[PDB]
C-alpha cells in the first residue's frame, strides 16, 4: 500500500502521457528542424487505449498513488480524452486528476472535460505579447488566442493556473507584464527556471534567469509577502501582493534542484515506464507487458518492483556535476 | 577528479581536532553522559599534527581546499597554532576556517591569526546572559562570548555567528541577536534545528523553519533578499535595508542539500567519514597510518573511500518525511 524508491521516496503521482502529437513546435521542446515535414508520429495502435491507462492508474492506486497528471504531447489532441478523464475518474484512491496544456484546444474540449469530471487545468504560456509568443510556438499562435481559452476555462468552472518558462534573452522582459495580467484576473502564475545542460555536463546557465534573478526584478515593481509552505517538500516557492493576497509562486529548477521529494513516475505515449520525466534510455515496456496477457496481480507486482528498483535524480545529478565543473 | 557515488566531488575537510569541550550544552555533550568519570581520548590516541598535515596534503592532491577545524572545542587543543601554520603552507589549501564557542579566544586569539587563521565561526545559542547559561551548564555569560567577539574582530580575524534554533528554548532570541550583529556588522546565520523522531523522518516539534523565521523576521526588519553568490551556497541570504548588513538563514530541515555535500570529516580519533552524522564506524585512518604506509597507498586509500561514499543523511530524513506525511 506504501511503496519506497532507493532514495527511500515513496509514490505518489502518476504522469500519464496521451499522445505524441502537438500542435505546437515550441524550439526548445519540439523544434520543427526535428519535428517537421518528414517527421513519423507514433502509429495509433502503438499508444495504449484508455482501458489500458485505466487499468495502470488502477493497479497503481493499489500502491499509494493519489494524483494523476495528464500530459502529451499537447494532451488535448488525443481524440475522447474525456473518455480517459471520467474512467480515472471511476477510481478509489485517486484523488486529483490534472491536465497541462498549451490550452488552444479549451474552447473545443474543455466542456466534454468538465462534465467527465475535470477541474485543474495547468496552461503553458510563455509570453503575453503576440509577436514574441508567435516566434516561440512557431506556429503562429498569438498569446491573445490563449488568454481567451483561459477565459473560457473559468468560466465553465475549471480552476485555472499558468506556468511560465523564462529563457534569458528570450521572454525575461514577460515577468512583469505577465504578473499583472494574472493578479488582475485572480490566476496564479508560475513562473519557472529554463533546463539547459551543457557540454561539461552541468547545468548551462547562459539562458537562465533563477529564482533569485527574477525576485529582484519583480521587489522592484511589486510589494510582496513571502508564503510559508503548505506543505513539507513543496516545490515552488510562494509570493503574494499586499493588494489583494493574489499568489505567484517560483520554481528553482536549476538553482535548487528538488529530486529528494520526488514522488512521481510516469507513462510515455507508447506506455514505457519512467521514474524521470528525463530520460535517455527506453524504460520497461509496460505496453507490451499489458498486451501479452497478464493478471492485475503480475501487473501490480511489476508496479511494486520498477518503483523499488528506482533511484532517479537527473536534476541532482547535475547540480553536483556543476559543482565539480566549477574546479 | 574524483567524485563520489552521488557524483559529488570533495572539496573539504571537517578536521575534529579534540573530543573535549569547556561547554556542556545539552543537546551537543550532556552534562549527563559526560560527566566527571567520563575518560576523553587519551593525548596518544589523537592524531599528531604531523599526521594530520600529511593527510590534508594527500587531500589537497585530491581537491581538498577547505580545512574547518573542530572538535569538540578546537581551543582545547593543543598548540593549535602550530597545526595552521603547517596546514597554511599546503599549496592545495586555499580556506581554513575554524568552528568555536569562542571562551578561549583572548587566550588564543592572537597566536592563532599569528600562524595564518583569517576566519571564525562562532556558535552561541543565546545573547540573553541567564538563557545562555542554561543552555550551555557551566555558567558561562552571553556577554563573556561577545566580549571574546569584539577581541577577535579588532586583532583582525573576520568573524560570523551561528544560532541554532530551538522553538521552545532559543526562539525569542532571533530579534534581540539580529539587532545586536546589525549594529556590529557581523553576520548571524540562523540554522534550523536538527531532531529525528522515532517515525525516522523529521521531528518538527522543536523546529523553527527558516520560513517562519523569515516572517517573524519581516515584521521587525526591511529587508532584501541577497542573490547567492555561488551555484549551490547553502545559507539563504538577506540584507537589512538601510546599513547593509548580511544575515544567513540556514535550511538544515526544510530544504536538506545533500546533493552539493563536497565534505569528508576526520574525527579526534583518526576515523574517517563521509558524513557529519554517522552509525557506522568509520575507516580507521589512524591505525592505517601508524602501520608504516607510503603517501601514494594513503592517496589510493582516500580516493577509494571517496569513491565509494554514499552518505545523504539529511535527504534520507526528509525522503521519510515525505514518506510519513503519508
Ligand atoms: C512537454 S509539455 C506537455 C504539455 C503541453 N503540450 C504543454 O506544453 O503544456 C510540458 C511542459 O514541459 C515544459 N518544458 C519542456 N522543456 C523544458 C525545459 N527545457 N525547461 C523547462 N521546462 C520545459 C514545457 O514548458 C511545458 O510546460
Ligand atoms: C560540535 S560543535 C564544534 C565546534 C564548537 N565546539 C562550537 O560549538 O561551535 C559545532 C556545531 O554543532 C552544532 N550542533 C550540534 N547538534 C546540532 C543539532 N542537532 N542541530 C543543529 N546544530 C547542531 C552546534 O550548534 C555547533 O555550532
Ligand atoms: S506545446 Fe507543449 S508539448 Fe508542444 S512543443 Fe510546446 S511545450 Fe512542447
Ligand atoms: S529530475 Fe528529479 S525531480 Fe525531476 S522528475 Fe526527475 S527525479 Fe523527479
Ligand atoms: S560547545 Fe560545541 S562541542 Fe561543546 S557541547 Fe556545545 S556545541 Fe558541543
Ligand atoms: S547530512 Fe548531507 S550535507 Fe550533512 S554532511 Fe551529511 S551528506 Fe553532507
Amino acid at each position: 500500500e506504501q511503496i519506497k524508491d532507493k532514495l527511500g521516496r515513496p509514490i505518489r503521482d502518476l504522469a500519464l502521457s496521451v499522445t505524441d502529437r502537438c500542435n505546437f513546435r515550441c524550439d526548445y521542446c519540439m523544434p520543427k528542424e526535428v519535428f517537421g515535414d518528414d517527421f513519423v508520429f507514433l502509429p495509433k495502435n502503438e499508444l495504449l487505449t484508455f482501458d489500458e491507462m485505466a487499468r495502470i492508474a488502477k493497479v497503481y492506486a493499489e500502491l499509494g498513488v493519489k494524483k494523476i497528471r495528464i500530459t502529451g504531447g499537447e494532451p488535448l489532441m488525443r481524440r475522447d480524452l474525456d473518455v480517459l478523464i471520467a474512467k480515472l475518474n471511476q477510481i478509489d484512491g485517486i484523488e486529483d486528476i490534472g491536465l497541462t496544456t498549451n490550452g488552444l484546444l479549451l474552447k473545443k474540449h474543455g466542456q466534454k472535460l468538465y462534465d467527465a469530471g475535470l477541474r485543474r487545468i495547468n496552461v503553458s504560456l510563455d509570453a503575453i505579447d503576440d509577436t514574441l509568443f508567435q516566434s516561440i510556438n512557431n506556429r503562429n499562435i498569438k498569446a491573445t488566442t490563449i488568454l481567451e481559452q483561459i477565459d473560457y476555462a473559468t468560466s465553465i468552472g475549471l480552476n485555472v493556473k499558468v506556468n511560465v518558462v523564462i529563457q534569458k534573452g528570450i521572454n525575461d522582459d514577460q515577468i512583469i507584464p505577465m504578473l499583472e495580467y494574472f493578479k488582475d484576473k485572480h490566476i496564479e502564475i508560475r513562473f519557472i527556471e529554463f533546463m539547459d545542460v551543457g557540454n561539461d555536463n552541468g547545468w548551462d546557465f547562459s539562458k537562465v534567469v533563477t529564482k533569485d534573478e527574477m525576485l529582484t526584478m519583480i521587489e522592484q515593481h511589486f510589494e510582496i509577502d513571502p508564503v510559508e509552505p503548505k506543505y513539507f517538500g513543496e516545490v515552488a516557492k510562494y509570493y503574494r501582493h499586499k493588494d489583494n493576497g493574489v499568489q505567484f509562486g517560483l520554481i528553482t529548477s536549476v538553482s535548487q534542484s528538488f529530486c529528494s521529494t520526488c514522488t512521481a513516475a510516469a507513462l510515455s505515449s507508447d506506455g514505457k515506464f519512467y521514474g524521470c520525466l528525463f530520460a535517455t534510455v527506453d524504460g520497461f515496456n509496460v505496453k507490451a507487458f499489458i498486451r501479452s496477457g497478464v493478471t492485475d496481480e503480475e501487473l501490480k507486482e511489476q508496479f511494486k518492483a520498477l518503483w523499488q528498483i528506482r533511484d532517479d535524480r537527473y536534476s541532482d545529478e547535475r547540480t553536483a556535476q556543476t559543482v565539480a565543473n566549477r574546479q
